[PDB]
């Protein structure tokens, strides 16, 4: 009977003060939370933030909304949520979050006979994640979503994960093009500020970055250019022009590769591992050119010593570069 | 008689409760749906999403809105839609969507004497499509648009296509630049979540990326540079300058092509077939240059051995390149 | 008497029903439309759309608003437009449009003694224009703005241009940095959909691109680089290093030019005219380098043959390039 | 007495008709405008528009709001501006303007005992400024802001700058990194349209561009490269490789500079002064290389003629470049 | 008893007039402001602005809201903030600011028994901060946040930091990668405009840029290229091709590095210190090439003088560059 249900809803909402929390002046209202992660849209190191779309649901108990005589759970229209009390839950570290509004506001209100209220939203947020990219791209990020009550202290509200360790779902279905979610954690605690103690929930992901693309697109050209520089040591004895032309081509190619690659890398202004590796390759080709210059300078007066120096460099350069490569791949793994 | 129509409408809306679905507590309301796709703006591989503009239409029946004495269809102003009940339909896999509002909100409400309601919106949505670019650019994508009620379960609402396979129209007129609509499919089903069973409609497009410019511009340069690296072998000593020029040209052109195609392609992190093809061609030409360097170094010592190495390279390099190309092509096509 | 005018307006708006169109259940209400174009902000080929700012004016006759005793055209505050029926006019091919709202909403309501209503808005609309860049940058586009009633069919409303071909003004004052408006047309007709017949207005512009910037930026440097690559023919063959360096550097310059210019071009899936010209220049310079390689290979055997080949090249390359330029410029113009 | 002030304000607003302008049916209302420019955020040549943040104040007299018994100016809350008549003032040439809304809407209403109303807003407008970049980067631009009534005509409203030439303040404190505000002018007039005459105010700035950055980073590298190209003439003509490499690498460096400058400089579909200068330098280096080619071709038969041509080139090329620079700098300054 | 609290609140708001400030026509209302800074999202030199997120809390006393019988602080729902009077506080140097509204408007209202009101917001604002980038990338910037009453003068409202110097917290926790916060200052004063005197609060940060990234990616390549241009000196002057090619290769590499760095570095329209350093390095390599040109011109007639010139240059160029670098690093540090 629609008229009877309308009468019940009007009776519930009449004399109902939306400005007062449930059990005002009494025990805090326990609010449980569920997060169904639809998808992690993207992760950006330039802005150091990740975009996250989720179904965020809050469960609590408002005795003023308890009804009797109806053996049903009333799934009301979303607009009635504007006439109820809802927790002032906000995301601590978000930068731009919104609730989808097509074709209507993605909002669900479900009343229960015992006064229990379920309130669901579909939120696309952009949470800030500070990233330690000193080991980029061989890095590992820990990005968290923080949930807190904005106004009410722990004396008026409490947050708990509804469902224990399985309160957050959908993480296993996330397809991140570059990262792999190694682990996710749920944390509940109380934080302290000048006004008092606030409840706090935290959903943490550990993202591990794939390195195949960097290996097959970033390091390999530099290694090949270094080998091409090494080729110079086995070019004639008096090729004062062809050998220096090969070195010139090597240096110009190294500069072009570094410039274009840094263009194809995030513009974050601090030293990274790939920057160190490219600097090392540049220093190595520069040292090869310096060795050629010194050999050419001493070639006319002491040809035997020049040839000996060239032969010794033929071994020293690959060995020193391999030592540097080993210490680099062991320092960053 | 506008006065009589206005009185009838006022009687219809007097006592109407938008917080209660039609036939509340009884059978679920069957909501039929039509989509008329105006156009698809773009299918971005970088963000893995596609923009779609459509004339979404919902058809249902609310017996509270049935009117008598007017043997016509009441095409009311869109604002009356705020005073009625509308389903909480939302697109499950959208990242941003809006209803156009110029000059007025693009919205149509039509009432029939038997309580039938037709509700039209003009919606532009950026729906997420997780592409698979392993076989890029010869891959075939499948991008879907999902439609699902938010709050009401199957006990309160049911979805179906109004017109069978003719429910969605305008697909054949989609002017996609880089894709072609191979086939569009309409699916209806139910999905069980922790909160119950919900209806689901799906509109899926299969897109075959046009080979075209990709074949005509990407693989051919690499093949030609490999052919040049081959023809660099049939060089005697007196034409050594020409061989040096050919080798340097091959290396520089390969590097420039690699950088250009890694800068002017959708910046997806993970590797793909084209990347492996380009790296293989680079490796082949680099190894050809290394072979020339070894031949030049050992030419003075044992010219017969150097000539034998040159001839064996002439025999082997095209054969190995052809084997690599065939295994790559049958591994991806 | 301001109070008397207030009483008259209140009497006009007392009992007025916005949800019902004028002449409801009778002849369709004729609406005459004027457009005063302010400027065309941009015409993006990347997004294939143009931004257009205009004053959109609608003219109809709602006899429910007819008043007597005040021989003046009542210019009312724009907010009263929220209390009147206005046509659900929308733009068929827009993507993102809005009405400026600073300092107030750019909206104008003017009532006339015979019930005539004039309703003006200032609209900035991004209309999609699916271009044809096969002849880029010598193309001639045709971009249209489509105006249609959303909910009401031709039985309820009938659009027409108020003033004939003079219904659209401000075309001559449009300042397009790149294009030049050749012609504009106004079309009025009816279009049939499954929901009935709808009025349709179309405002079409034909835009002709200006090629001077592309002439100086691209077409001249490519020609100069090709002519410079032709220099190697006059250089004596015995100076192998000079010709090798010239060919390699011309190839590298052409590669850099092509890469930068393509990166400054959209990713449409077909080859434009400028791409054809750049590819032709690249082919010419690469062929000159290969011709030098062939001459340096065969000069040891038959020096007279090599000299004859060079003397033939000095005529063939300029003649072939002149023929290529002639066919390219005649084909596209 | 707060209650007495509340009663007076309510009596002022009781029976107030916001739909009618003050003194309706009589003399037009006089609106005096002040602008206090906080900053000019940016100037963009790509979009040809400038961002402008201002305090915009309007002064008029509505005798319906006159009150007695309170010898004080009533600074009311901004929300009361939604209950008062305000002029429909808009900016004729803006594209995206808004009123700031943190913490509250930046808006001020001040009522005077004689009924005078002062209405202040904080507006950030992106105004469209057409620019003549024929003399970029040596150009001087003129950017205007147009203020006009939308609905009311000269028979209903009249604009005048309040304070004469001191109406607009804050101009001297504007800090444009690239421009310098030479002058600003205030103009008041009437514009005729099909709907009658409308008041119009215009605040115009004349901005002169700073050229130090363009001298350091743009002209100087080109001049240095052109000078470096002349090194070829002071090298012995038998060293074919050295001079060929010099000419071709100068051409390559000039191409790199030109392309990267075009990428960095704002996009424009026409020819600028800087482009003319770059093309001139390119022509000079191209002619230097061509002259060297002529010398290398004719040196064997007539070494005396080759030496004479080299001496004439040494005399002419610096002289011709100096003359070209002198005429270029005299024409554009 | 929640009904008692509801009655108390209704009595508080019975007849409350939001349009009137507390003690209207009396002493000015003291507003104490606290700021809890969460993070600084970015600091931009292209736009000269920084993004700041903060908990902004205002403290004042409204006697109209004083209540008795409830010995507790009433933390109300944020929506009640629309039913009270709040200061028209705004930020004087902001460009785009908003209050986060997920899952609700991040806003807090707390009423104290003595009528004291605490009103908190969570605000993200893009505050303009003009920068003196002459010493970039070794500069120290000063960015200020200005807080002022928009409509009320010092006769009606007074701003003061609440808690003394401890009014702003969270500064030490700001994680800026590129910059490093040195000192933050709080200033309180009154400014005088044409209308009257307005209160003003200012929060100033002094940021110091970090130069390690610039040193290891922007200065070292130039230093290495200059050292290579030096090593060009030790080649005997007879070899024209080698020295000429090395000098011009250094010039071309310097130009490419400069252009790609200007692309990667911020695009500000005026001169910095890095630009002067790059111009100095370019001048050094240019002078090295010119010196070799002079030596190659005079080597045949004056071999002793040419040898002496080379020997002297081998010490002069390193010494001159060392002096230039010492001057540069002492001037800017
Ligand atoms: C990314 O980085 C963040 C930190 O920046 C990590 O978050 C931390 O996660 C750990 C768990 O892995 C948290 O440690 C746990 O804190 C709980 C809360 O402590 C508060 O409340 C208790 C009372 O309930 C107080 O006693 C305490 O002082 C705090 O006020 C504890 O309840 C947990 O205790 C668990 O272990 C102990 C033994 O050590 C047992 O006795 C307990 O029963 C229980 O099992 C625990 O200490 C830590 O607080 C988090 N920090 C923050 C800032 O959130 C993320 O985990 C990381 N990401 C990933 C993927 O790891
Ligand atoms: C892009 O990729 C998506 C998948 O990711 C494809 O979507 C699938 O489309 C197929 C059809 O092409 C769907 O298969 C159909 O499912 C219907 C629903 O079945 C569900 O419900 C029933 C109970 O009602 C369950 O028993 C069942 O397990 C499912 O949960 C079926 O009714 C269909 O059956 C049809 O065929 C059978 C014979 O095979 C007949 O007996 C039936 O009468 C009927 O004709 C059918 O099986 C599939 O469910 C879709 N997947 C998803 C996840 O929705 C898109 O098609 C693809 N894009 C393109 C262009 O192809
Ligand atoms: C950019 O491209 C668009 C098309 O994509 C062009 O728009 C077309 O413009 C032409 C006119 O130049 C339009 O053709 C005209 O259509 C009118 C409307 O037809 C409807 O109404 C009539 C009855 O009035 C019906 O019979 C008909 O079936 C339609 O329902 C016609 O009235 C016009 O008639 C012309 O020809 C007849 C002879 O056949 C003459 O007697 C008339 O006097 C008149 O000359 C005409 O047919 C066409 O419809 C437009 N296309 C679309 C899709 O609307 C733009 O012009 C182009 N841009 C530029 C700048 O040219
Ligand atoms: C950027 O470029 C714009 C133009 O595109 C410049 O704007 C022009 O500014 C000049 C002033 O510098 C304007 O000229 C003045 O116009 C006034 C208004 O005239 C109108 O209204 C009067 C009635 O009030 C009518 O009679 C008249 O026909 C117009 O309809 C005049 O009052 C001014 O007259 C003054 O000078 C004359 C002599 O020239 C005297 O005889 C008068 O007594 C009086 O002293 C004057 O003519 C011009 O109108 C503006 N253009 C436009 C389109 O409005 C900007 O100045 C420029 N930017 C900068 C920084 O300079
Ligand atoms: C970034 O740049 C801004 C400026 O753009 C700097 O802001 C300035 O900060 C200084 C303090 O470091 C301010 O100077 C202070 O002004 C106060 C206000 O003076 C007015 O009001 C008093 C009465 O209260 C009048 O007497 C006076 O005439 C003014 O009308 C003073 O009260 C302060 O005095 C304090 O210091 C002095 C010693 O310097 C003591 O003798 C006093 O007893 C007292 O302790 C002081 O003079 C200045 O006004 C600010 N400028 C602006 C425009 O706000 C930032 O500091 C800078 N960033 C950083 C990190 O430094
Ligand atoms: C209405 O809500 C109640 C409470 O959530 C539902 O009761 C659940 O019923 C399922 C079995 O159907 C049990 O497994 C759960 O444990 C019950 N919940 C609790 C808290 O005991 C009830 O099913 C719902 N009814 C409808 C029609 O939605
Ligand atoms: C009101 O709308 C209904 C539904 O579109 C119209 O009924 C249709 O009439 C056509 C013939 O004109 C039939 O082919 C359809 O099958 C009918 N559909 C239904 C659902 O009945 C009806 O004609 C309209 N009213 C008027 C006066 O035209
Ligand atoms: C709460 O206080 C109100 C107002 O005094 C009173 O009417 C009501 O009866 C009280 N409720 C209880 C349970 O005492
Ligand atoms: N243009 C009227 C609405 C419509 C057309 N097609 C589908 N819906």
């Amino acid at each position: 009977n629609m008229s009877f249900v309308k009468e019940t809803v009007d009776k519930l909402l009449k004399g109902y003060d939306i400005r007062l929390r449930p059990d005002f002046g009494g025990p805090p209202v326990c609010v449980g939370m569920n997060i169904d992660i639809a998808s992690i849209d993207m992760v950006s190191e330039v802005n150091m933030d990740y975009t996250l779309t989720m179904y965020f649901q809050q469960y609590w108990r408002d005795k003023r909304l308890a009804y009797s005589g109806i053996p049903l759970n009333l799934t009301l229209d979303n607009r009635v949520a504007d006439q109820l009390w809802v927790p002032d839950t906000y995301f601590l570290n978000d930068k731009k979050s919104f609730v989808h509004g097509v074709t209507v506001k993605n909002r669900m209100i479900r009343l229960h006979p015992d006064g229990t209220v379920l309130y669901g939203l579909r939120i696309t947020t952009t949470a800030a994640c500070m990233m330690d990219l000193r080991r980029y791209p061989l890095d590992e990020q820990n990005c968290t979503l923080e949930i807190e009550s904005y106004g009410y202290t722990t004396d008026d509200i409490e947050f708990y994960w509804r469902g224990g360790d399985k309160a957050v779902t959908g993480v296993e279905r996330i397809e991140l093009p570059q990262f792999s979610i190694v682990e996710h954690r749920l944390v509940s605690r109380n934080v302290v500020f000048a006004t008092g103690a606030y409840p706090r929930l935290s959903l943490s992901f550990r993202l591990k970055r794939n390195i195949g693309y960097f290996i097959l697109q970033t390091y390999m050209p530099s290694i090949l250019i270094t080998i091409l520089s090494w080729v110079s040591f086995w070019i004639n004895y008096d090729a004062s022009a062809a050998r220096v032309a090969l070195g010139i081509t090597t240096v110009l190619t190294m500069t072009t590769i570094n410039t274009h690659l840094r263009e194809t890398l995030p513009k974050i202004p601090y030293v990274k591992a790939i920057d160190m590796y490219l600097m090392g390759c540049f220093v190595f080709v520069f040292l090869a050119l310096l060795e050629y210059a010194f050999v050419n300078y001493i070639f006319f007066s002491q040809p035997a010593r020049a040839a000996a120096i060239d032969r010794w460099s033929r071994i020293v350069f690959p060995f020193t570069f391999s030592l540097f490569n080993l210490v680099y791949w062991l320092y960053y793994v």
